[PDB]
């Protein structure tokens, strides 16, 4: 179920993430970012599917903290904000993160995501989040109404729009489509 870390490896080298990212890590934040360099890397908050992705931009001196369900999760926002201030800590300035949520509450795509925001961020740095080709593909619903019935197709699209672009964009995920597709399914965790 979900992705490992590998896979998303894969894809974010298919992106042309590469020269920017520093790594998957487990539950903690990359150990600094400079002030000369774009960078950019995916979180597991848990230790296949708990993926979060970290980008800093030097330039407007910004981390983005993107994360598919919004930081709908208390603990987990508070978490990421002491990560931050630890890595600005080690590394020698304004935070933006998610606030509304592009998953569905069964779907296990959360890597997959998270790979399509650092293509953005590696092409659009200075406005990664929203208002660039890749995220006006993804719609955003209130944290609130996240396991409302209605906004469910707009969440499923959302997860459309992401396997179509990653046929379009990676040779990995087309050579493992139907088995990544399988794994990572907008209704993997629900079975009514
Ligand atoms: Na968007």
């Amino acid at each position: 179920m979900g992705s490992s870390e590998q896979e998303l490896k894969a894809i974010v080298k298919d992106l042309g993430c590469g020269p920017y990212f520093l790594g998957t890590y487990d539950k903690r934040f990359p150990g600094f970012v400079s002030p000369h360099k774009l960078a950019c890397a995916i979180v597991n908050t848990a230790g296949g599917v708990h993926w979060m992705a970290f980008a800093w931009n030097p330039r407007s001196k910004t981390c983005y903290l993107f994360e598919p369900f919004g930081f709908s999760d208390q603990r987990l926002k508070q978490v990421y904000q002491f990560e931050y201030e630890s890595l600005l800590r080690r590394s020698a300035i304004t935070l933006e993160k998610s606030t509304q949520s592009v998953q569905g509450p069964n779907s296990a795509a959360c890597g997959l995501f998270c790979c399509m925001f650092l293509h953005a961020f590696a092409n659009w740095p200075q406005t990664p989040m929203d208002h660039n080709p890749t995220m006006n593909l993804i719609t955003g619903v209130p944290n609130s109404m996240l396991n409302s019935p209605q906004v469910q197709p707009t969440l499923r699209r959302n997860q459309e729009q992401l396997y179509s672009f990653l046929e379009r964009h990676s040779p990995y995920f087309r050579s493992h489509s139907a088995q990544i597709r399988s794994a990572t399914s907008f209704c993997h965790l629900k079975n009514m």
